[PDB]
This record gives C-alpha cells, structure tokens and sequence, in this order.
C-alpha cells in the first residue's frame, strides 16, 4: 500500500459544510475503521497512521486514514466553534457520502477530542471507540498549561521554520534518534505546502480556544467501547488526562507505554497495533 | 489427562537460602516455556484459587504453567519467617526452579505474589523471563490513598479472627462487582483457612518480625531489566492505583494496563481480557 | 462562649423555603463568617466548629455557626434537588432575614459543597471562601468510591447504631486515641434525638445521589478568593480532589494536614485556625 | 546600619568533611532564633538573589538570618564536586554553623537548596530546629511528569551554553506571570554568571561525576524527625508538584502548602504570602 494508491476525495454536506472536498487514504475490506490524525502544522491521515494502515486492513478491517478539515489534502477552513465537535460534523458527513452506518473509530491528540465529539453527538453512527492522547480535556492535575508540547504547536502555526519544527518534534517524540533528516524535510515540505492552514488554524483558535474543547462534563454520555491509550513521556497531552477518561467513560480501559511521547501508534506501532486489533476482534 | 485441580497438583522439596528439605505445593500442566504464577498474601490464598481462571487458557497457548504455593501458604510446608516475605518466597521460587531442572521462567505476580516477583527479578536476573505484576504489595506509601488500605484492614483482621463473615467482606471490598462472589469460591478459601489455621498465626507472627514496610523494594527498582508488563485494577481498594505509575516510572521496560469495573484482581475479576493481553506480552513483547 | 449562650433561631424564606426555621449559634461583631457543618448523621453547627467559634471571634469576626436544612435543631425537609445548591439557598435566606450583605465562608464536607453552590449562585453576597474536605466534585482520579467514609456514613442513617458510629468515627479521625466515650455517646444522643432526619436525609439521596452535586464544571465562575483545606488521611472525600479545586478556581490556595482525617478544623484546630485568620486578615 | 546587599555581606572560612579553610560567602542581619535559607542550583544562583524578598521580614520577626551561597554558587570559593551536591552542601551548612557557633538553626530551602537541607536534617538531626522545603530537587522520577523538565534542561543549557538570552528564557519557564521578570534580577543574575564562569564549568564536571539521579534521599526520609513545612508552586515547571506529595506522606511531621498562579520560586513570585506562611509556621508550629 502507498500513499497514491490510497489516495482519494469525496465531497461532504453537514451543518457547516457544503460540497467540502475532504481527502483521504483507502484500503481493505470489512467493519470500517476511520483514523483522525493530530493538529500539528503538517499533520495529515497517511503521514500519521502510515504505519498502522497496512496491520489493520490485514486483521480484516476497511481504513480511512482522514484528512479533517483545513489539513493536508482537504479544503482549507476556518472554523468559528471548537474543532472537536466541527471535525465529528466532518467525519459524519464523510460516512454519509460514503454510506456508512457504523465505524469504529481511532484518534490521536485533535483527532481524539475529534472521536470524543462524535460519540457524543452521533452515538448510532460509531463503533468502538480508540483514543491515543486525545486533546481538549481541560486542565490537568499536575502538568503546569500550556504544555511544553503545545507552546511549540503554536510557535509553529504562527512562525514556520525548519528549527521550530526539529524542536516541536525533539518534543513530540521520546527516542530522538528517530528524528532523521527524511522526517525532518518530510514534513517541513508538507508545511510550507500550504501555508493557508497555518493561518487558517490560527484564526480558528482565536474564535475558540482550547477551552471550548473541554468535553468533560458530557463524558458519562459516551457508551461505546473505548481503548484508551497514552505515552508516559507525553509532552503534549497530560498523562492525568488518561485517568480522567478511565473513570468517566463507563467502559474503558488505560494502555500506557514507557518511553513514548505524543505518537505512540508510530513510536511503538507494532504493540499499538496488536492491542487495538485484539480490542477491536475481542473486546 | 483432563485438567482440574486434583491432576495438577504436585510437591517437590526444596533447598535453597532458608529452605532444607522444605515442601512446596503446586499445580501444574503444560510444556513450553515455563510460566511460574504466584498468589497474594490473604488468608487462605494458593496457587489453584488464585489462578484456575489463567491455568487452562495459559497452557492451551503453548506454556507450561505452575501455580506455586508459597511458604506458609495453602499446602506448602508451615513456616514463622524473619525477612521480609518476598524475598523469602523468591528464594522458594529460586529452589523450586532447582528442584525441576528449570534454567529461565516468566513470573506472574499477584500481591505478595507480585513483591515475590519483584525481589526473584533482582536476586536472579537471569533466571528470570519476562516480568508480569498484577497489583503487587509492599511498595510503600501512596501518593493518594490514606493507609491501610480497606483490603488490608481486613486482610489482617481476617488473620487475627477468622470467620466465614469476615472472609466474604475482605472478598467484597476487593472485588468491583460484589455479586460476582461465588459460594464456591468462599467454601473453598475457607476451607483452606480453616484446614491450615497455623499459617494464619504464623503469618501474624511473621509480621511483626518484618513489618510490611520491609518489604518495600522500590529503591532497587531501576536494576530491572526484565520487560515487564504491570496490570492493575481502576477500582483496587487493597493496593493503590498509583503504585502502577510507580513501576511505570522505576523499571526500565514496562508498560501498565487498568482494567475498568475491576477490583484486586484482574486476573479473576477481567480473567479473558487478563489472559488474552498477557499472553499476547508472552508471545510478542 | 457556650451552645445556649449563643444558641439562636430565625425564620427564612426563599426558593423551596417559606417560613422555615434555621437555627444556629453566634457570637463576636464585626465581618461575618458563616461556617457550614458536614453532612453526617448528627451534624450541626457547634458540634463541628466549637473549636473555631473562639479563636475567630476573638480575631474580630461576627460567627455563624449555621445549622443546614434537615440538620440538628434546624427544621427537618426533604429535598428533590442537590443538597449543596438547597443548602445555598438557606444561607442567602438566613442573611437576608438577619440582614447580612457580604459574609465569609467556610464549608467542610456537605458544608463545602454549599459554599460552592452559594459562590456560583450569589457571587455578590461572599466574601472569601474557606474549603475543608467538601463533598460532590464528582469522581476521584484515583480513590474507588464510594469511598470508606461514604459507605459507612450511608450505613449510619440506614441503620444507626452505636457500633457503625464508632466505626465511622474511627475512619473518621486519624488519630483513634481521640474517640472518648464522651465524643461516642455525644453524638450518639444526638442522632437518636433526631429520628426523622436521618429517614428525611435518605429519602433526599433517593431524589438526588451524590452525581447531582458536583459542581466542577461551573468552578471557572467562582472569583473568590479561596482558601482549600483536606486531612492528608481522609477518607471520605479525596485529595485529588484538592487538586481539583487548586486549577480550577481562578484565586485559590491548597493546603494539606499530615496525620488528618476528615476533620480538620477539629483534629488541627490550632494550625487550621491560625491559617484561616490569617487568610481572612491578610489575602 | 541600613539593610543592603552590602551591609550584610560577610565570608566565613569553614571546616569539614572535603572542606578546608574553604571560604563561604553569605548574607546576615537580625539576632534571634537562626535561620540559614539555602538557594537553588541554576546558574547565577546566590542566598541574596534568591531571598531578598525574604531577609527584611524575617529579620523584623524577629530571626537571625543568613542567606548562604553554597560552595561553587557565587561568591563562595569554587570547587569540583566528586560526591552528590545536597550532601556536600550539607557539609558545608555544619561547617559554617561551626565557625560561628550556632548550635542549632531553622532552614529554608529552594531547590539545590532544599536537596541540601534534607541531607543536613538527616546527617545532623541535632543541628536542625524546623524544616522548611521550597520545590526541593533530586527526589527521584515523577509519577507524572516527563523528565528532564522544561526547567531542568533550560538550567543544563545555560550552564553549558551561558547566554542572556538563555538566562531570561530560563527565569521565564521558572514563573507564572513571565512579566514579573525586571531588567535588574536578569542583569544581577547575569553577572553572577559572567564573573564567575568556572563555577559553571565545575558544576558540568561535577553533575558528570555525581549524576542528579545521585541526590535521591526519598530512601531516607522517614528518618527525619524535624517539624517539617512543604511549598510548591502550582505551576512549577522545574521541579515537580507530586513530588510535594511524596514529602508529605515520607516525611513524619508535615504540611504542605501549594500557591497558585506561582512557579518554582514561591519565596520571590508569592513572596508576602510566603513569608507570613513560614514566619507562622516557625512561631507556632
């Protein structure tokens, strides 16, 4: 599988959107699984779970690694309401364009609050439910905000350049021997791409800010079957965030991995992907 | 040969630091790699009551399995120890693994269980596996939880007066879902208070020659090299929740899992999920 | 000072209270601070801040020791809502009949759950807001409830008997050589004095369980400066819980009792009074 | 005679264990009960820069008090370190109250700081009055926190690469309310840097020979008998706030005290409110 090959679009209607153009990375047969990536400058479907499509769509599962609105390949955006319940708007229009009654769902950072938003509101229209440090959970119990992680996020929205980018992701990631020059120019090329999402998040911050994420209050709502996932050396997301979901969400469970920062299903792809796919064949 | 208690079970004499000619109890079955499984602290705790919900799936997986009995336990052998239990009961573990010509075997560790696999990892480092902890004790205080726990308020009243009553309290304060006690589970632990009442006082007058504050391992954690994987369950009222980020933190390579609507014991209380994510560590980590 | 010395009563009129009667002790002038008990069986007033009454008045401060709707010598009631925002509206109501603009705060258990409520509902009629150990902030983060001392209080009002109030009190306090026959058999009689209380206060639970209580999501409303208190030991409420409040009330300070149960203003009288004199004096 | 950095300054040559005729700089006004505040260890650090918020309340309470710089900080001599920085601080602290004949004394310590007041409670529980811990460093892993921490690798990066620039961006990470940061406490500091560079130097070559890992005395700290007063600051990015949590429960008479909208420095962001704490505290603790 590559990146072409599973390139596709498709047009989306909902509340906010209409005739959007939203991209995304296709692949396999069976119950759908949709990936949300984060929303770090460059972020995208495939440059995310690149690593995690191929497992899944042989564990018998059709995935969608999408791209939410004003990211990579899809339509530019600027959104006046907290991305996290936008991004479920998109994610339902996506499967009604496609015609998809259930999906399970994985998301990382923007694409976990993402996750949260959308069982919350469409409660028929998901499966499982996958989160891998999710964003917008209010404050934490120990870690000072912003976060490190995040004050690098937004020095990169709002100043682009390769030596913001190589310190976001010296951050980002536990091991920095990862962090190879491929990567580094992988990315930073993705970024200047397009330059009107940069903007385009940072006007959309200013009309909601994170606080507006906050979903907690509405988190004994959500009965879906939910894997909880996180880095211990996390510097993005508190780790307290992953208690707070264990004990909210009425069915959930807390994964935790040592030595591993905000992309645990990169940085320890192999043990994510078996956990997730026996959570999502057993549980 | 079908697999029950009765055809697994087995005994072997031990020596070893503390141990001449000593009787461990255990059940066994399977061939593979060896997976040595080691219950709590609470009156009436064995290997077979601890794990008959682990034994069979662990053994249809490939691993040969023993439920060992610790000293002062079930039906080993009666013992008043000096030391702190689970450096006394990995020294057993050590001398059990003589006594059968085992080179290297994966622990799971329940409770006292878990500090005895703690302290096996550091003593013996390479006769050991892979590390497995669900809700080790003896780590010391919590960050959170006032102490004693409710679990251990009544795990040393149970040991001090024994009673049918006070046993099925202990067992509701350490499960999740209370109805879940089976009349069963509670004749067969009794029994095993009531048929062995000599380790309950035994056991008393352990404590108070190495109070539980001894069995705190906590500073050595950083020698293990083990990969380990520590379960534990979100609603554990014996031993406290944060002592798994505490592992989490100390030793090298680990990873945690908490079970939800989960008490004590996760491999009892969430027994498929236990087994099917332990064995996937075994077989891949 | 003495109970009958100080031993008064007032009407009060408000949302679900017409002409009902609240009793409660005062003595000293000046500022008024308003000290709300906890929600145990046999509560009230004095018996909870006898050893604060003094030292505070003697500070300067005009002392209510308030007995809480279907509490001591207060009217009996029971409620469909939850008890800290009823509560809440017996302080505003016994303020206004007494005539009393601005009053100060300090709550501990069910007590602290009204200052919460009477802070978000009255913001203009607080002074500063003083917490020790309050109820209904929703679940911990790490403690399994119903905690301990929750289960053992229910117990209590379900089935009251000497033993299981000695065995609340034990877990109650921290150090056990404090329980003496007279603190036994004090409160003893008072719960017996009381019947209907007891039955009125679980047929309230019925209407509205501990869930209807908290208050976390409105605590960024609070502008009070407060001032947060917890026994290191307690179990009944949480120490995360501490935390809880520390980021989520813009002005708040935590401080927190080694060798301290439920009961700090009683097992910590000197420190805990010295602090909060200080707090009221000085922030 | 008017209270300034100047009038209060004095030197104090000191004996003890890897100390000889060693000069210890420090700053003292006021007569009464003694009480030695000891600073942090970034790079610049001293006991006026740390506690001149501090100094003027506590001498009109009523106290002695000696701000000291710690060997290798300011303008105490230089040394390279072999052994772990709280203990040879602690040394140091004897050593001084032994050349001016202060039998026992009250402190206060700030990270460094507070490392080096532990290790004197412990080594010298006859030396110490009451003990008081401001974000106090070296206690081990955090249960929450990733580490190093954004202020420990500032603090590594401006003793390696020592710059202006760095310093503010370190003093910024170290508060709540970055504005608070004057041109004066930067170019006092900034001084302290560039007049004294091989205390930067030795202090690289000393954390090579004594990682910080070495500093951990949690092991130890239920041998601490003192009255005991813990602070943090809420917003702490240097030190962690769970490890004022673990004080509490080690330690066995304390409190602890966290202030909001504060950083690591609760005795200079929150300095008032600090001072009436802790004057309080050693009044009628």
């Amino acid at each position: 599988l590559t990146e072409s090959s599973t390139s596709k679009f498709v047009k989306i209607n909902e509340k906010g959107f209409s005739d959007f153009n939203i991209h995304y990375n296709e692949a396999g047969n069976g119950e759908t699984v949709i990936m949300l990536h984060g929303g770090g400058p460059g972020a995208g479907g495939w440059s995310n779970y690149y690593r995690n499509v191929g497992p899944f769509v042989d564990a018998g599962y059709r995935v969608i690694l999408k791209d939410s609105p004003g990211f990579n390949k899809s339509d530019a955006v600027v959104m006046d309401e907290q991305r996290g319940l936008v991004n479920a708007r998109a994610v339902k229009g996506l499967m009604d364009a496609l015609d998809i009654d259930r999906a399970h769902l994985v998301g990382n950072s923007m694409g976990g609050a993402t996750a949260l938003n959308f069982a919350l509101e469409y409660p028929d229209r998901i499966g499982k439910l996958i989160l891998m440090g999710p964003g917008g959970l209010g404050p934490s119990m120990f870690a000072p905000m912003p976060m490190e992680g995040i004050k690098l996020l937004f020095k990169l929205y709002a100043e682009p350049s390769y030596e913001t980018l190589k310190q976001m992701l010296q951050v980002f990631l536990y091991d920095q021997s990862l962090i190879t020059e491929e990567l580094l120019q992988g990315r930073w090329e993705a970024i200047q791409r397009q330059p009107e999402h940069l903007k385009n998040f940072l006007i959309s911050a200013q009309k909601a800010p994170l606080s507006t994420w906050d979903v907690t209050a509405r988190l004994g709502e959500i009965k879906a079957k939910t894997f909880i996932t996180w880095g211990r050396d996390d510097r993005f997301v508190p780790l307290d965030h992953g208690l707070k979901l264990l004990w909210n969400i009425d069915d959930a469970r807390l994964h935790v991995f040592s030595k591993c920062g905000h992309w645990a299903q990169w940085e320890h792809a192999d043990e994510f992907n078996r956990l997730v796919i026996d959570f999502l064949r057993h549980a």
